[PDB]
């Protein structure tokens, strides 16, 4: 599992960042992006799917391999 935020879809709700601070960083304009790895650790797999479910703009993709 990896995370991606589509920059064109992001409108900076910051829900992703409130749910999974560990997985997203916000730029100075409030837009989110995947952090370091992008790879989702075993303990954050659920917060990942939640952040994606919760984004109002459907801006988050999770890849599965
Ligand atoms: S709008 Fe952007 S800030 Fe997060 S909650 Fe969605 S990716």
């Amino acid at each position: 599992l990896t995370i991606h935020v589509d920059q064109d879809k992001c409108q900076g709700h910051a829900r992703c960042k409130a749910l999974a601070p560990e997985l997203f960083d916000l730029d100075d304009y409030g837009n989110a992006h995947e952090k370091g790895d992008g790879v989702v650790p075993a303990d954050l797999i659920d917060k990942a799917w939640l952040a994606k479910s919760n984004c109002p703009e459907n801006a988050i993709d999770i890849t599965e391999d």
